[PDB]
């Protein structure tokens, strides 16, 4: 079962921008400390982007030694090549992992029919394991119509569709048309709303310093709690606000570095470093964080 | 009291010749005041006000007030992009004893956010006294706020509302920790269970006219904590929308009307061309349908 | 010229402190653009702040423009509105003050479908009782865009004799012509006027020939006679207004230079447009100044 | 002229075999069939290349080789850019290992980098491009990122910089920048609106159809500098005519099976997801290879 709350997992770097094999295996381990459902591995919150292959499949090992059999573990193993997205989709099998996931590829355009046969090719290379189709227009470019959208989710081997989108008529719409389908809603800030339109489940970089909020708006929802999932909501949107501020992945970097999981809160270039201005609001943040649970 | 609720925006029937039909207008009214709506929305996108003259829509105006007033909340969506026209018609609605008035942020030319503001500013004083609701509605006016521009707006001296016509429900819920007192209605139809859960009090929409006993039953449910009860209205209220969207909306709502006996003759104002008579028996089945359910 | 193909003026309606029409300043604003050499005007479209206007008002102005122009130079009326019935009965208006054409942005705010807009037109053709209808695409502010294919249709309509294209997309100019080797088109932004006309445009319609129109007219002479130099000077300077006239605000930019040419009584534009921030004067009444020398 | 990089050069195409590898020998003969148009130099490794789609190595494998064919004979600019900073680097520290005359970046995308980061992005790369001028290259259709007149002011004037290669359809915007910097070699991206651009201010221009028929657009520029308006629009417009077919057949591959049969490219496909021409365009493919190889 892929249904759930996972979160999107950040990539430690020592201070000359190579993995932090220590911290991320420290990571690892706190996600499945906090309760956690599973993990989303080499996506865009783990800098997949500003990585090599190499680069990106010893992370996947890494996790997989870490967490297999503990907690679900998706390999997002999306490049703008097909051939490269099967060679990280082959690794991912190997590794054991519970399912593969690729991003629509960028930068060039794409007909909907070559972005078919990449899903398809790169399911064949995950040799089994399900696919989860990730739509993410904004950092994409890639504008999907729901009849697109339909097509790719009913592809053979897949398995869910992580929705990076604020339109929830349309996740109300997937969900009309595919009762069935596993629906990770994308946006962290509007996870209660993507619940309530059709979402049963979610993918987020914030899970990784309170997924245990996320979870507490599930079961909010569950027991028609519908106060205690809006307080939850308002508050991951408090940290959220902040987040954008400072920058998302580095922030997150930082409370986690606060909190003695992650040895250096450095992100690669192109991203630049926190400004020091936001430090108080960080530490802080990570103290509450770490009092509250 | 206040004007939080749900409100159905207003359509404006017409006869063969484009020509407003008075009686369809008021038969709406009522229709509307039977189904347990909080109030109407008048003169706005919905009721075709802009392919009206300002005297079209002051008739409209003072009909729907003779029909509703002291009855049902009434608010005047006065918008046009000129500031003293938006002004006559705001005198107007305080004159014909409205509740508030509206404004869409006036649109085809692109105007300065200074400029946005006195022109918020300029209503209001002809409003001599109705609170303003803000009206953003991005994709028909083609204006881009920022959540700094909204607040500030919704800040303006006199300001008691806003209509959020967007999709953005970060922003709503961004809106509503900003402004824990303010009027904030859900302008998608298609995402209101959602958009009250982000932070909205209540909605303003076209598809009320058919169905508002649905919305008010979904704001009932999310009050009950009845999670399923909610999500099962919206999606019937999604499947109409499906259907809407594909007939072209304005017209297939007068259609459905006509076939519940509620307006004589569904056309819209040209450019607006007429349904396509394919769409007829499943606009035909849905005016049975919710007759039968209410 | 037994034709429509020039350069054109889009007119600027001149209000008084009281924000009404102003019509001796009108007036003297025609005279202007006719003294400047211009080969047209195009009244009331976005310049003539047409959309802040009331339809009788509108038609007050196309009346004194005829007065003032009629037989002269050529005169396109913009008679589009969002309703379709408003823009026929200024259609049928402009065929009876004379005018050689009326003209019709894509009706906007409300979406429409592209067979409605193509109705839109075939109804305001009709109410214009043969005068030809020049279709007008602007995408940036009606928020319509057209693809290819769509002005093709929208341009081969019968009764259409003309496209104004504002637009920057300079592909679609060349793709335009290319289809059309006999359509008036148009180039609608000022400022890529010289690029435009190398792309495919045989005149233009603008905001800022109201001011300097002769520059413009300088370009169109220049290409002619295979000047790029002097083409380039004159659409640099061009440019270095419009980048000023966007600071201050188009509209009432313009209107501000006109008065301190002494054609414009109160440069007042209607709200919600706001006044042109006094720092700006100076820069403005040396434009003024320059331009009156220039001539 | 020999540190000028004005001028008219084509954006190269990567010749690939029947399994989607390097096809060296037809990457040789498409840089010796660009000089032999009479190509003012080439710029590699930029979204023509198919950049995005190769490794590094494969991206320094190209540049390496195309050196050994052309420096010297024509200008050689290198597109090192990449998301990530270090590889951009690594890259630029390759063309001036290889003998490139500049190197370019197309700002950063896929995540929204601040305009700080994209300027710091561009000075670490002019340090490892030691001494080799940057050409900053701004193309928002495809990375995304839409700058300002003022942040391309800033771009252009980044210790280092000697260029912009600006694939905009906005003239206005040219003017602006040629008006700002009349110094700046400033190249016009869109084939289409090439003659267009130049009146507007572009010194010249880098494309993908000028693989195929680059004499045209030097056509062009001579034309303007004749003052010779009617041969200018004519030869734009039979450029055009091409890249309506081009844009309908996919660009690249497009050009590849132009190539192809003017027996340059062994194999015209691009890399997956690139899908291969649908058949229904060969035969007007395969009549413009024969009309171009008849006008040259």
């Amino acid at each position: 079962n892929l249904r759930g709350v996972m979160a999107a997992l950040l990539t430690p770097f020592d201070q000359q921008q190579a993995l932090d094999k220590a911290s991320l295996r420290r990571l690892v381990q706190f996600n499945i400390q906090q309760g956690i459902d599973g993990l989303y591995v080499g996506g865009s919150t783990g800098e997949a982007f500003v990585q090599s292959l190499s680069e990106r499949e010893q992370v996947l090992e890494i996790v997989a030694e870490e967490a297999k059999g503990k907690i679900k573990l998706i390999a997002h193993v999306g490049c703008v090549s097909t051939a490269e997205s099967q060679q990280l989709a082959a690794s991912a099998k190997r590794y054991g992992f519970d399912a593969v996931s690729a991003v629509t590829p960028f930068y060039y355009p794409f007909s909907f029919e070559e972005h078919c046969d990449h899903y398809r090719a790169i399911i064949d290379s995950a040799d089994g394991l399900p696919m989860v189709v990730y739509n993410i227009p904004a950092l994409s470019g890639v504008k999907l119509t729901l009849d697109q959208i339909n097509t790719l989710v009913t592809l053979p081997g897949v398995g869910a569709l992580k929705q990076t989108s604020g339109d929830l008529y349309q996740m109300e719409q997937i969900r009309r048309e595919h009762p069935d389908l596993v629906l990770y809603n994308g946006y962290d800030e509007i996870f209660a709303s993507g619940l309530l339109a059709g979402a049963d489940g979610g993918i987020g970089s914030t899970y990784n310093i309170m997924g245990w909020r996320y979870q507490g708006i599930v079961k909010a929802l569950k027991e028609g709690d519908i106060q205690t999932a809006q307080k939850l909501q308002t508050e991951c949107n408090k940290v959220i606000d902040l987040l954008i501020k400072t920058g998302i992945f580095r922030g997150l970097k930082t409370v986690l570095h606060y909190m003695d999981v992650v040895s250096v809160p450095l992100c690669r270039k192109p991203f630049g470093p926190v400004d020091e201005k936001y430090l108080p609001e960080l530490k802080a943040l990570a103290q509450q964080l770490m009092q509250e649970r």
